[PDB]
């Protein structure tokens, strides 16, 4: 009845939340197992005394100098933690390239991956797909935790349309002219990290909508003229599913990491009191409005990428990376983000194949950023 | 996998709509069956023509069955896998168990069959053999797929509110049948309507939510949802609310009822989301509107409380129509019924004992007409 956790990227936001709802049930979930940066160590030194779990990964090569109590340390630390640490669920918490070999690892391993990294299944892609049995991932976003629990509503046959909710950004409802010239800090990021603006840009320009499209392709096998999105400014309903008979299953709650994260630790079993409940005592409003696709063509720009297949998904997200880069610099205007993501996947032909092994999602990203980086010098 | 389905009550709302949904689906299901009261023979003759379906019942030249109990007869004697029971009021019961009995799916539309015969029906069913065809119910059926039982939190029926939403108990006391949208200068049962405008058609559904889920009366709520795109949600343990949502139309819940697990394709239309659209939700006004609690009082209380509440209902607003009372007194002369009530809390063992409590509610609710 108690599940073994392995928490990779424990220190950041989800990694936190996971270990409390942890903390809270510790009934059905022992942490077996806790990986981090080394630019995380300290933190990851009070996991390690708050939780008593000495089974921790330092997941790169950095702190080096602090490291010689710590079991593995070193570039894909997290992943030889994944390999050798018995567990029934992975939660895969960790940011960015960090996360491929760990999935890949944990899926190896025939445990179920609780998935947070979107590089997984954006870049991976088939990789990841190929070296999971059904029902192994669980996703951990709201979006597609929401979908998980609403499929639960017929067979997959039945299944009409997915619908993503989508808060529509800091630009909802704004013209292209208005966008023209939209500075970084209007988009809420604040060119001081190129870090926490990247998250922040995509909610902007809304690449990272087209990421949570591909995410659902591949999570889900809905092809991507069945998969839409919804703008709903509340973000109270985090997506629905349409039955081929009419019938419309939606999710709903107050925003919190804790639900989607509780569910795909213990899925398929819910955990009682992991967040609060959607309160009809007080009067609400949950609104829908249609997506903007000529002022917003990421999305249709991801599922472009997306049925191209391959390596095509790993090209949009590295092409973004790199254009968002550039915008967050003062280089190129808000506008010309997605405009250099479409330049560069009409250039992408040869990103079509199917990855065979992580080197070639890593060969795919390089290509993208050269030819992203291209592109941005050029205006 | 085509099932047979024989439909009561076939020239009403659902009925009509049923038969629409299996001549669009003769690949699922075959209509081998019809029955209706009589005062639609001629909607009902007009089916016989069109379906083929000669095994009809009136509950009259060369009909098969016809009489008082020739519903009831028409399911005893007729191969089906689906009885849809869209019949309306006291006619519903017999045939309900008797379609029990013959170990068909009843696809249940007729609110007195649990209203009123609550254990007495509940006993005659084997778990899973009733399958609810009003929308709340649907939604509810469907959304509890989310989860296990332990799971679940609170059932949270949807209500529209009716036509008096946001009214006073003052605004209340000078309101027309007119106004409450049953119009007693046509009236041909104009029960569901009033019903809508007194809350008494949600307390009904409570009662029928409680008895169909196994949910206890302290675990369902009913908010209101002006738009009823929302036709009803289950909040589970961990704080996930999962609701169903439609453009109303009773062809989906319908259609489902009949091929239940399986969904009919093109049932309905889904909620389209390239336009615009709010979904509100406020609290009910348990002041101006307590015939919900009233329900779960009489639904608590168990036994013929349930019976008793409806047909105490049923009496006042005969009353109110013919403008003997004001509105108002609906619910306030079930609630009277209901504190006077006491005896009824034991649980019926015949249709008798059922028809004994509604008979008891109905005189009681008269002298309290007579009084008011
Ligand atoms: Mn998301
Ligand atoms: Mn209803």
């Amino acid at each position: 009845g108690r599940l073994r956790v392995v928490v990779l990227g424990s220190t950041g936001s989800i990694g936190t939340q996971a270990l409390q709802v942890i903390a809270d049930n510790p009934d059905r979930f022992e942490v077996v197992g806790l990986a981090a940066g080394g630019a995380h160590l300290d933190t990851l030194l009070r996991q390690r005394a708050q939780t008593g779990v000495t089974n921790i990964a330092v997941a790169d090569e950095h702190a080096a100098q602090r490291v010689g109590d710590i079991p593995y340390h070193g570039s894909d630390a997290a992943t030889r933690l994944v390999e050798q640490t018995e567990a029934d669920v992975v939660l895969n918490a960790l940011v960015g390239a960090l996360g491929l070999r760990p999935t890949l690892a944990a899926l190896k391993t025939g445990a179920r991956l609780a998935l947070a990294n979107k590089e997984s299944l954006v870049a991976g892609g088939s990789l990841v797909l190929r070296a999971a049995r059904p029902g192994q991932i669980v996703p951990v976003d709201s979006e597609h935790s929401a979908l998980a629990q609403c499929l639960r509503g017929g067979t997959p046959d039945e299944v009409a349309k997915l619908v993503l909710t989508a808060s529509g950004g800091p630009f909802r409802g704004w013209s292209a002219a208005d966008l023209e010239h939209v500075t970084p800090e209007q988009a809420g990021a604040h060119p001081t990290w190129s870090m926490g603006p990247m998250n922040t840009l995509n909610s902007a320009s809304l690449v990272n909508k087209g990421l949570e499209v591909i995410e659902t392709h591949l999570l889900f096998g809905i092809p991507y003229d069945r998969i839409d999105v919804v703008v709903h400014p509340q973000s109270i309903i985090h997506s629905m599913v349409t039955f081929i008979d009419g019938s419309t299953i939606a999710q709903a709650s107050p925003p919190d990491m804790k639900l989607p994260i509780s569910l795909a630790l213990g899925w398929p079993r819910r955990v009682s009191g992991a967040a609060a409940a959607c309160d009809f005592h007080t009067a609400s409003s949950w609104e829908f409005e249609p997506l903007d696709t000529d002022v917003f063509p990421a999305v249709e720009l991801a599922r472009q990428a997306g049925v191209a297949g391959g390596c095509m998904t790993a090209v949009y997200n590295a092409a973004n990376e790199e254009a968002a880069a550039a915008f967050l610099a003062g280089r190129i205007g808000f506008p010309a983000i997605v405009g250099i993501i479409a330049d560069v996947l009409h250039a992408a032909d040869q990103w079509a194949v199917e990855p065979a092994t992580v080197d070639d999602v890593l060969d795919a990203q390089r290509w993208a950023r050269e030819r992203a980086q291209r592109a941005v010098s050029g205006m």
